[PDB]
C-alpha cells in the first residue's frame, strides 16, 4: 500500500535523507516527484466539524502549505492530495530569479528548526501563471479538487526600486486565479524588502493592491469568458504576511493601517531573524523556521488579535507540528493552519496526523467544532 502516505518506508527515507542530503536537493525530488502524480495520496474524509473559513473561502480542514514550499505552482495537485485544504505558491515576482547562492537551506533535526536564505527564487510570474492555469483546468474536470483553494504570496524583484509596481504587475497577470493574494513584505532575504511594514508603506500598499484587484474587476467583468478563474468564482481576498520582529508600537501602528484598509487577514507569521542560540546555524544568514519559532509566533498572533480588536482573521504559520500546536494556535486567535517544516520533519503522513490529532483535541477539549476554539484563549 505505497500509495498510504503513512507507508512505513516514507519515514525511513526521510530521516536518511535529513541525515545526509542537501536540504533543497531534497525538496527539488520531491517536487520533481509530485509533477508525475506518483506520490502518496490521502483518501480520508475530512470531518465536517474541523472545517474553517475565512470570509467567503471555505477550507474543507484547518492545515494548508505554506507560502514557498512550491514557489512556482508546479506541484499543487500532489501536495493537496497529501490531505491539506489549501496552498499558498509562490512568493512571485515579476520576472524570474536564481535567488541567493546555493547551498542555502539546512535544518536542524535535533531542534526541528530550518534556516534559509533563497531570495526569491522563482520563474516570474508570467510562467507560474501558466502553471496556475494548468492546475485550473485540471480542478474543473477533478470533481475532487473542486473545493481545495490556491492563494498567490506575491513580492518583488530584488532591484526593483517600488515595490508597488511590482505587486501590481502581479496582480494583474495572476489575480484572476488565485482565491486569495498574499502580500509578502516579510522576507528576510530581500534587503529593504521589511522596510515596508512601517505604517504609511503598508497602507499605500494595501490600497495599491485593492485597487488594482478592484480595477480588475471592473474592467473585465462584463467579458464572454468568466473574470474568476478559481476556486471560489469570486475576486481574491488580500491577506498581509507580517514578520515577527517587530517591537510592540510597529505592531500596533500595523494593526491600526489593518483596521483602516480592510485586509482580509493577516499572515501571522514569516521566518525570524532573532534565534541564534542553534549552534548548526551560526555561521548562517537568513531566516528561521520550524520549532524555535513556535512560542514567537504563538504570541504574535494574541498580540495582532487583541491590536485589531478581533477584526482581522489570522492565518497561523510558525512552528505547527502536532494537533495541540495547531490548537494553541486557533485558540490564540487563528482561523486556519498553515504548515512548512512539519512536512521538511514529519514528511508525507504531516497532514494525515495532524489532523487525527487535532480531531482527538477537539474531543478532549469539549468542543463542538474548531470555529468554537478560534481565539478562545481571549474569553
Ligand atoms: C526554504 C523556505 C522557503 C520559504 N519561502 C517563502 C516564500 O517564498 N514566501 C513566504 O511568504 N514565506 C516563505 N517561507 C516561510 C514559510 O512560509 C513559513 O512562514 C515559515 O517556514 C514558518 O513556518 P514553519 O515554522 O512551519 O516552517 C519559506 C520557508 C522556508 C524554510
Ligand atoms: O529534507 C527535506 N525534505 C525531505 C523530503 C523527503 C521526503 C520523503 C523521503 C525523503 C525525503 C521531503 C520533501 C517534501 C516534503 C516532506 C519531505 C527538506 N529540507 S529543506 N526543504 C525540504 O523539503
Ligand atoms: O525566498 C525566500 O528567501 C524567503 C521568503 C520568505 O518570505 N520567507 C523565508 O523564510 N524565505
Amino acid at each position: 500500500e505505497s500509495y498510504n502516505p503513512e507507508f512505513f518506508l516514507y519515514d525511513i527515507f526521510l530521516k536518511f535523507c535529513l541525515k545526509y542530503i542537501d536540504g533543497e536537493i531534497c525538496h527539488d525530488l520531491f517536487l520533481l516527484l509530485g509533477k508525475y502524480n506518483i506520490l502518496p495520496y490521502d483518501t480520508s474524509n475530512d470531518s465536517i466539524y474541523a472545517c474553517t473559513n475565512i470570509k467567503h473561502l471555505d477550507f474543507i480542514n484547518p492545515f494548508g502549505v505554506a507560502a514557498g514550499f512550491d514557489k512556482n505552482g508546479v506541484c499543487i495537485d500532489s501536495i493537496l492530495k497529501l490531505g491539506f485544504s489549501f496552498i499558498e505558491i509562490g512568493t512571485i515576482t515579476p520576472r524570474g530569479q536564481t535567488g541567493n547562492a546555493k547551498p542555502r537551506i539546512f535544518r536542524d533535526v535535533e531542534s526541528r528548526s530550518i534556516i534559509n536564505s533563497c531570495g526569491f527564487n522563482n520563474m516570474g510570474c508570467d510562467k507560474v501563471t501558466e502553471n496556475l492555469i494548468l492546475f485550473r483546468k485540471r480542478q474543473e474536470e477533478d470533481k475532487l479538487l473542486s473545493k481545495h483553494i490556491v492563494g498567490v504570496s506575491i513580492g518583488k524583484n530584488k532591484d526593483t526600486v517600488n515595490i508597488v509596481d511590482d505587486l501590481k504587475y502581479c496582480i494583474n497577470k495572476i489575480g484572476r486565479y488565485a482565491d486569495y493574494i498574499a502580500i509578502n513584505v516579510s522576507s528576510p532575504n530581500t534587503p529593504g524588502l521589511r522596510d515596508n511594514q512601517e505604517a504609511g508603506k503598508l497602507k499605500n500598499i494595501i490600497l495599491s493592491v485593492k485597487e488594482e484587484i478592484d480595477n480588475l474587476e471592473k474592467n473585465n467583468i462584463m467579458n464572454d469568458e468568466f473574470l474568476w478563474f478559481n476556486t471560489t468564482k469570486k475576486k481574491p481576498l488580500v491577506f498581509v504576511k507580517l514578520a515577527p520582529d517587530l517591537n510592540q508600537e510597529q505592531k500596533k501602528e500595523i494593526a491600526d493601517v489593518l483596521l483602516e484598509t480592510n485586509i482580509d487577514g493577516m499572515i501571522i507569521s514569516n521566518t525570524t531573524t532573532q534565534i541564534n542560540d542553534i549552534k548548526s546555524f551560526e555561521n548562517k544568514k537568513g531566516g528561521v523556521s520550524g520549532a524555535k519559532l513556535k512560542d514567537i509566533s504563538t504570541k504574535f498572533i494574541c498580540e495582532m488579535y487583541n491590536y485589531t480588536n478581533k477584526q482581522i482573521p489570522i492565518i497561523a504559520s510558525g512552528g505547527i507540528f502536532s494537533g495541540l500546536d495547531a490548537l494553541e494556535k486557533i485558540e490564540a486567535g487563528a482561523s486556519v493552519c498553515q504548515l512548512y517544516s512539519c512536512l521538511v520533519f514529519n514528511g508525507m503522513k504531516s497532514a494525515v496526523q495532524i489532523k487525527r490529532e487535532l480531531n482527538h483535541l477537539l474531543y478532549q477539549r469539549g468542543y463542538y467544532n474548531l470555529k468554537e476554539a478560534i481565539g478562545r484563549k481571549h474569553s
